[PDB]
RNA sequence: GUUAAGUCUGGUUUCCCUCCAGGGUAUCUAAGCUUUGAAAAAAA
C-alpha cells in the first residue's frame, strides 16, 4: 500500500548532463522507483524494445514521491529556479497567497522558500571525488578522475510512495535495492496506509513530472498561466533503459512540486488520441502524472 | 713554760645564634617556507 524507501547511505540521482561535480536531484524522478521495482520484480523473459511496456506489465500504478522525515510529511514546491521541501501545513492557504495581492505575494512566497524550507535541514549536498588507478605503476591512471554531488541526509529520511496492487507489496517488504546511481543502497519497507483519491479542487501539487504530449506543447506553452501557478516547465530526460542500454526518451514536463491548476486536467485530457493515449496511461501507470491536493494527503492521477 | 710542725682548697655554671632578605628585572619566540609536480573527462 505505502512504500517507504529508506535511503542507507548518501544517494545520486544524476540528472541534466555530465559534462564542479555532477549535481544530484532532490525527489528522485518516477522513473528511477519504477526501475528499481522492476529490478526487483523482473524476470527474464518478457524482453521487449518498449521498457515502459515491460515495466508496466511487472507492476501496477505507483503514486508520487514526497519525504517522510520523522512523520512529518515534506513536499516539493519550487517557484521557478528554487526548489524546497513544506510541510503541508503550509500549502493550505497557498492559492489563496497565489492571486492576494503583490507584495504579500512576495512576502509570503520567500517566507516559504526561506524560512519554512526545511530543504537544508534536511539535505546536505556532498562532493565526492573518486579516481582510477592502475594496478601495476600504482598512480592515477590517467583520464581518470570523476566527480558527483551526492545527496547526504543530516536526519533519518524516507521517500514516500503509494502503490496501488498488494501482491507485488508482499515480495517487496524488507528488500535491500540498489536504489539510485553509483551503486548506492536503500531499504524498502511495505505499510498499510489510508490515503483518498480523487477530489475536484482548483490547485493541485505536482508530487511527480507531468509529461506533455509533444504535440499540444505550443499549445500548452503559449498560454501557460492557464494551467500552472507557480513551477518549473523542463525538458527532463525519462531516464536509461537497463535492458537495451541507452537513454529513454525527452519529454517537456511540469517538473515535480508546481503548482496546477485544475483546467490542466481537462486539458491534458482533450490532447491524447488513442496512440499516445495509451502511451501516456502507461507514463501515468509506472508514476509521472500524479496530484496532491493541497487540502490534504488526497492523490489522484490525471488519465487513470 | 719550752720546743717542733704547718695542713686543706687550685674554675665552675649559663649563653652556641636571633631577625630581615629566599630572588627581582628584560627577553616569552623571530624570519622563512603556507603546498608543488602528475593525474580533467576515461573505455562499454
Amino acid at each position: 500500500k505505502r512504500v517507504l524507501i529508506k535511503p542507507l547511505e548518501p544517494l545520486m540521482f544524476r540528472s541534466q548532463g555530465e559534462f564542479t561535480a555532477a549535481q544530484s536531484l532532490i525527489i528522485p524522478r518516477p522513473s528511477t522507483i519504477a526501475g528499481m521495482l522492476g529490478y526487483i520484480l523482473f524476470n527474464k523473459s518478457s524482453g521487449t524494445g518498449d521498457w515502459l511496456s515491460d515495466l508496466t506489465n511487472l507492476l501496477a500504478t505507483i503514486y508520487g514521491t514526497f519525504i517522510e522525515t520523522n512523520g512529518e510529511y515534506l513536499f516539493p514546491l519550487r517557484m521557478g529556479n528554487h526548489l524546497a521541501l513544506v510541510d503541508q501545513q503550509h500549502l493550505i492557504n497557498l492559492p489563496t497567497l497565489l492571486e492576494k495581492e503583490y507584495e504579500r505575494r512576495e512576502k509570503g512566497i520567500y517566507e516559504l522558500f526561506y524560512d519554512k524550507n526545511k530543504l537544508f535541514q534536511i539535505i546536505n549536498h556532498q562532493d565526492r571525488i573518486g579516481i582510477s588507478i592502475d594496478k601495476s605503476t600504482r598512480t592515477v591512471k590517467e583520464h581518470y578522475l570523476y566527480s558527483a554531488r551526492y545527496l547526504a541526509f543530516k536526519k533519518e529520511v524516507n521517500y514516500v510512495i503509494f502503490i496501488d496492487n498488494d501482491a507485488i507489496s508482499d515480495k517487496i517488504n524488507g528488500k535491500i535495492v540498489n536504489f539510485g546511481g553509483e551503486n548506492r543502497i536503500a531499504k524498502l519497507e511495505v505499510d498499510d496506509y489510508k490515503v483518498d483519491t480523487s477530489i475536484e479542487e482548483e490547485y493541485y501539487l505536482a508530487l511527480s513530472p507531468i509529461l506533455i504530449p509533444d504535440e499540444a506543447l505550443d499549445n500548452f506553452l503559449d498560454n501557460i498561466s492557464d494551467y500552472v501557478a507557480m513551477g518549473k516547465v523542463d525538458k527532463i530526460s525519462l531516464g536509461f533503459d537497463i535492458a537495451n542500454t541507452k537513454r529513454k526518451e525527452m519529454l517537456t514536463a511540469i517538473l515535480e512540486g508546481s503548482i496546477v491548476k485544475r483546467s490542466i486536467i481537462d486539458f491534458i485530457k482533450n490532447e491524447i488520441k488513442n496512440d499516445l493515449r495509451y502511451r501516456f496511461s502507461k507514463y501515468e501507470k509506472i508514476g509521472y502524472n500524479t496530484l496532491m491536493s493541497l487540502c490534504k494527503l488526497a492523490l489522484r492521477k490525471i488519465l487513470s
